[PDB]
DNA sequence: GACCACGGCGCA
DNA sequence: TGCGCCGTGGTC
């Protein structure tokens, strides 16, 4: 059992933080284990210097805290990553111990011993799983070191800008609230959907379309209000009000208060075992849902800036998941569109409408996007009729016309579900698996929900695999050029480069990303450079 | 002060 | 399709 600090080489680490965010955490305890023998650090911060590598459960979090302290402690093996590859429903140390053995406690020594035991257990289970092993060695394990650097680096925020924006938005919010109260004939809490439901459907007697899932209230969702956009002018004002309060409560107000005292920057967490499909997620705060789609929303992006003397480089894969779908399905028409360098959404609109290529306006292109994404998500003709604001039968017609233009997409969905029923799981191009139960359920709604999850995963997950692999390849090149990787948003990366290097970094990053893994179609990357995230989008 | 479920909505 | 965070309403 016990033995004196320091631990031997290759030992597994255990640690306890005062809070979940490693950039903010006090390191309460540090221990290590090897051969079941546990070493406990008398003083954790000092002991941190004695480690060569962070090897154990949640290795990346310890590495981030180390980098914060000025120490170069790279994360190595982590049983969480092995478990996540075996089955992406394995998302937490608590859950992994419960499933495979042992107990996740709040004591660093026990956590270190548990890390060692779970590693041996899960490594053995991956014996012979060559494609999952490749993902571990070539994507996930090296990716964790990249993520550690991204987290510790953080991103600079224009706090003064957001403070000013806050005053501006507040004035607009107050104006709209007054108008809404005027139309309703009395004040209420406009932020309470319960109070709004009564006002709209009981007091003003507007027709109530949909109901909410768990409790069966009359919905006030944007989708419901959209269809009432003329049944009363109060609805227009409510939707405007909601857009602004969303921006204010979620981004404008909270973000400026999260600037770190040492770095003077904002630090997110990139969670590596958090999704069913192999995507990353981001939290504390989430920087993967910064507004960008509307003019009002875009203003938030201006707040994300480069260090003095640096620039942001923003790179995004064009129509990434549709290119992946083209590769997986082998559809000749999809592949041809991308091969010919044509715009997939415009080619789709030309076919979905009266054509030709040149006659496709901005409205039609936006409609084609909606149809295309619908296909990816298996969205219903009802949902599509809502989004497009067209009759139900017209949305039905569009979905059928889609599969006429891209027939092998339908065949691919069927092949994917056929094999999924047989094997109990589906997989990405590189062999990342998701176990999807209920593919043969006897209740149609349950079965069909499982089907949509199952055929989407190889697309979403292959795209995630390719992005992760691109990050692993790109990081070392950026290091050699004195540049930094800051953010990933699924199909997009944001880098930071000294001004004099930015052009060279952008050129190299584009080539690394486009060439990450050749497919039946080219991967195209759009790149922009600017002093802020909005202006960088070029 | 802290926890939660729900409806709702931001991004991919 | 996949996420994480918001305020409200409720609770301990
Ligand atoms: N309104 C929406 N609904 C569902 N998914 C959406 C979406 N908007 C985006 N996504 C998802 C799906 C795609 C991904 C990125 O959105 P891009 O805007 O970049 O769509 P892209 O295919 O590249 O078309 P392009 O940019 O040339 O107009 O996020
Ligand atoms: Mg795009
Ligand atoms: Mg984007
Ligand atoms: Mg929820
Ligand atoms: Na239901």
């Amino acid at each position: 059992e016990e033995a004196p600090w320091p631990p031997p080489e290759g030992a597994f680490v255990g640690f306890v933080l005062s809070r979940k965010e490693p950039m903010w955490a006090d390191l309460l305890a540090l221990a290590a284990a090897r051969g079941g023998r546990v070493h406990r650090a008398p003083e954790p911060y000092k002991a941190l210097r004695d480690l060569k590598e962070a090897r154990g459960l949640l290795a990346k979090d310890l590495s981030v805290l180390a980098l914060r302290e000025g120490l170069g402690l790279p994360p190595g093996d982590d049983p969480m990553l092995l478990a996540y590859l075996l089955d992406p429903s394995n998302t937490t140390p608590e859950g992994v111990a419960r499933r495979y053995g042992g107990e996740w406690t709040e004591e660093a020594g026990e956590r270190a011993a548990l890390s060692e035991r779970l590693f041996a257990n899960l490594w053995g289970r991956l014996e012979g799983e060559e494609r999952l092993l490749w993902l571990y060695r070539e994507v996930e394990r090296p990716l964790s070191a990249v993520l550690a650097h991204m987290e510790a680096t953080g991103v600079r925020l224009d706090v003064a800008y957001l403070r000013a924006l806050s005053l501006e938005v507040a004035e607009e919010i107050a104006r709209l609230e007054a108008e809404v109260f005027r139309l309703a004939g009395h004040p209420f809490n406009l932020n309470s959907r319960d109070q709004l439901e009564r006002v709209l459907f009981d007091e003003l007697g507007l027709p109530a379309i949909g109901k909410t899932e768990k409790t069966g209230k009359r919905s006030t969702s944007a989708a419901v209000l959209e269809a009432l956009r003329e049944a009363h002018p109060i609805v227009e004002k409510i939707l405007q009000y909601r857009e602004l309060t969303k921006l204010k409560s979620t981004y404008i107000d909270p973000l400026p208060d999260l600037i770190h005292p040492r770095t003077g920057r904002l630090h997110t967490r990139f969670n590596q075992t958090a999704t069913a499909t192999g995507r990353l997620s981001s939290s504390d705060p989430n920087l993967q849902n910064i507004p960008v789609r509307t003019p009002l929303g875009q203003r938030i992006r201006r707040a994300f800036i480069a260090e003095e003397g640096w620039l942001l480089v923003a790179l995004d894969y064009s129509q990434k998941e549709l290119r992946v779908l083209a590769h997986l399905s082998g559809d000749e028409n999809l592949i041809r569109v991308f091969q010919e360098g044509r715009d997939i959404h415009t080619e789709t609109a030309s076919w979905m409408f009266g054509v030709p290529r040149e006659a496709v306006d901005p409205l039609m292109r936006r409609a084609a996007k909606t149809i295309n994404f619908g296909v990816l998500y298996g969205m219903s003709a009802h949902r599509l009729s809502q989004e497009l604001a067209i009759p139900y039968e017209e949305a039905q017609a569009f979905i059928e016309r889609y599969f006429q233009s891209f027939p092998k997409v339908r065949a691919w969905i069927e092949k994917t579900l056929e094999e999924g029923r047989r094997r109990g799981y589906v997989e990405t191009l590189f062999g990342r698996r998701r176990y999807v139960p209920d593919l043969e359920a006897r209740v149609k709604s349950v079965r069909e929900a499982a089907e949509r999850k199952a055929f989407n995963m190889p697309v979403q997950g292959t795209a995630a695999d390719l992005m992760k692999l691109a990050m692993v390849k790109l990081f070392p090149r950026l290091e050699e050029m004195g540049a930094r990787m800051l953010l990933q948003v699924h199909d997009e990366l944001v880098l930071e480069a000294p001004k004099e290097r930015a052009e060279a970094v952008a050129r190299l990053a584009k080539e690394v990303m486009e060439g990450v893994y050749p497919l039946a179609v080219p991967l195209e990357v759009e790149v922009g450079i600017g002093e802020d995230w909005l202006s960088a989008k070029e």
